[PDB]
């Protein structure tokens, strides 16, 4: 329809940001975590304030053909992540970077992440299954195994392994904190503790940021209901911060990336209501459902 000269692109034209704004009090509210088991200082509340005023920037962007493809959003996410760092720090880079085969992929479920343990045991779709470890050796764990279905093709995307056997753990760990000491246990337990998420295989990044760039593609038509565009928001959310593309910070541009589609809509989306973390919420289930309740995870509505 239209054409964008700066991109040599054209496009729908679409209502930038909304005229009518957030209360400050909730624009600095915008991208916190915001966990149930409980980091208000003027710090976060800047960092927030600064997410809202950018997630309508990059809408304003995408209205106006500024914005073409899902990695080019992911892209304007990113930097404005790595504002936030302080100078010189050292995992700038992590931050910036994409995540590949031999890297990180655990998240230990200690604090933080807490509150996710029970979310695990108590979870309709968790199964009792049995872990080998090559140090605690075998242990009882509910485990939760997140899939997706892609073309056809259904994959794993998120893993949650929970250690019910409690006792027994905390004697394997004493033992262990001093059969290798508190050092080369924490290296171990980086990536072994009997809490964690395993996060989904880099290997499947390329065909999930294919097909991120194809919910963009759908998100950004002028003729869509609100009720259409709010489940391609939400799973556009879904995709992302399940996929975890960067080595670090996916979950801020997670949500970044699909406030700021909804922003180039005119939808002014209020933030997360306290207790629910949206990648948690996110990684805790399947697409349909993860739809289904995207808009009760958030404040008014
Ligand atoms: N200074 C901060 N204040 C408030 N929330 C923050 C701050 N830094 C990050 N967050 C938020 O907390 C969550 C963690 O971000 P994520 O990028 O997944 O973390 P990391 O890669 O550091 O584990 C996101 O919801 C993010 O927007």
């Amino acid at each position: 329809t239209s054409f964008n000269e700066a991109s040599r692109t054209s496009f729908r034209a679409l209502p930038g940001p909304s005229q009518r704004q957030l209360e400050v009090y909730d624009q600095c509210l915008i991208g916190a975590a915001r966990w149930p088991d409980d980091s208000n200082t003027p710090e976060n509340r800047a960092y927030c304030q600064s997410m809202y005023n950018s997630i309508r920037s990059a809408g304003d962007e995408i209205s106006r053909g500024g914005i073409t493809s899902f990695e080019e959003l992911w892209g304007r996410a990113t930097e404005w992540r790595l504002s936030k760092l302080q100078r010189g720090e050292p995992l700038y880079s992590a931050f910036a970077s994409e995540r590949t085969s031999d890297t990180d992929a655990v998240t230990p479920l200690v604090k933080p992440y807490k509150s996710v343990l029970a979310r695990v045991v108590d979870h309709e779709d968790a199964h009792d299954e049995i872990m080998q470890d090559n140090l605690f050796g075998d242990l009882n764990v509910k485990v939760y195994r997140q899939t997706a279905y892609l073309h056809g093709n259904v994959i794993p995307l998120n893993t949650f392994r929970v250690a019910t056997d409690t006792e027994y753990l905390r004697d394997r760990v004493a033992h262990l904190r001093t059969e290798l000491g508190a050092k080369a246990l924490k290296q171990h337990l980086q990536r072994y503790n009997p809490d964690r998420i395993d996060h989904t295989n880099a290997s499947y990044l390329p065909i999930i940021k294919d097909h991120l760039n194809d919910l963009y593609r759908q998100a950004i038509s002028s003729d869509l209901s609100q009720a259409e565009l709010i489940s391609l928001i939400a799973r556009t959310h879904w995709w992302a911060a399940s996929a975890m593309p960067d080595q670090r910070g996916s979950a801020a541009k997670a949500e970044f990336a699909a406030r700021a589609i909804a922003s180039a809509h005119g939808i002014e989306l209020p933030p997360f209501r306290n207790g629910n973390v949206s990648d948690i919420e996110a990684m805790l289930s399947g697409e349909e459902e993860f739809v289904e309740k995207y808009r009760s995870l958030l404040d008014s509505d």
